[PDB]
């Protein structure tokens, strides 16, 4: 247990942080690329130094079934992680990048237990550009002006998530949990929506955008 | 006023109907063809022997501003007529032809008024092949069977009636009204329909079609 601690430009080895578990920390410019975080856990810590605009890199980590709560990882670069089982969970995560992050496996073999858990974050301009997020645990989330150009979110429970007005048509939504999301310009004719859920409150807004008038 | 009169193969002249009234006439094999029923009225007359399975010819007849008003019009061939104005309700029509026939006006000046009523009839098989039907009442019709192919009833009102499986994309539906109608098979992505009114009670047969889950 690391407790209250501060780092400022320390290039983490893998033996300073083996199974090792974070509360209260701060990250000022450190380096954690390539090192196998599986299992780690960090609670209530700062990856993101906001006077600085400094940022932490954690490119090709290890990250499966790490766990990050209530973590600023605003501008972190994950890009290249392994994250199958990762959790992330109520993170500030502003800018965050997980280009070529791996989070379902190719193998998708179709259950009741998510991929990977991330719920709850600010990914707003996050970089999910042709990830594979499939049946996943992907609810209560920020998505503004992210990337996600080509990702695939299929299976996905995206309930309660605020979008903003994403490129739907090149993200792969079928299957998808959509509860309770708004989804502005979102169109019927243009996007695949087999076995996506919505409430019947949903309706409406998705066929008045393809010129429909509803009555009661 | 003609009054409970039978008329058998009788081919009719001008003179015969000149601005009359029939109520409660039987007509079997009757040719009207090319005569002027303009303002004409029948009411509760009989165009078709069930035994025989005789019915009546009215090809290009003027029928504007005509009235039928629970007539048997099974089979008639009203093809090639004029039909500004025509009022046909709660006839039998099963059949019908009214291929060629002209209701709206090309010339077609958007109102609330209706360039012709036609409501509470059974139009099952009938030929309403390229029939311009725009700003039309034309509700609580059966259609089942109908061929409505080319046609357009833009701006009209088809509330409460019932279609069963018809062409979707061949019919111009912009605009109508198909309040309180089943609407199976019609799917979103290939219809266009646009400014077409609906209650909230359809919105879920028209989403589940193309793939959707709605929940409460």
């Amino acid at each position: 247990m690391i407790k209250d601690k501060c780092f400022e430009g320390v290039r983490f080895e893998q033996q300073d942080l083996e199974g090792e578990q974070f509360q209260g920390c701060r990250f000022i410019g450190c380096n954690f690329s390539w090192l196998d975080l599986a299992e780690c856990r960090f609670v209530d810590c700062s990856f993101y130094d906001r006077e600085s605009e400094q940022s932490c890199l954690l490119q090709g980590c290890d990250l499966r079934e790490a766990s990050f709560l209530r973590c600023d990882l605003t501008m972190a670069d994950c890009s290249r992680s392994q994250c199958l089982g990762l959790e992330l969970r109520d993170c500030q995560a502003l800018g965050i990048n997980f280009s070529r992050a791996s989070f379902a496996n190719q193998i998708t073999v179709k259950s009741y237990f998510c991929e990977a858990h991330l719920t709850g974050n600010n990914f707003s301009y996050a970089n999910f550009e042709g990830c594979l997020l499939e049946q996943c645990e992907l609810s209560g989330n920020r998505w503004q002006g992210a990337n996600l150009f080509g990702a695939s979110l299929a299976g996905s429970d995206l309930s309660g998530s605020e979008f903003g007005q994403i490129d739907w048509a090149s993200v792969n939504l079928q299957g998808c949990d959509l509860r309770q999301c708004d989804l502005p310009g979102l169109d019927l004719r243009r996007v695949n929506l087999d076995g996506v859920q919505i409430n019947e409150d949903q309706q409406q807004a998705l066929l008045e955008q393809i010129g429909l008038i509803v009555f009661p």
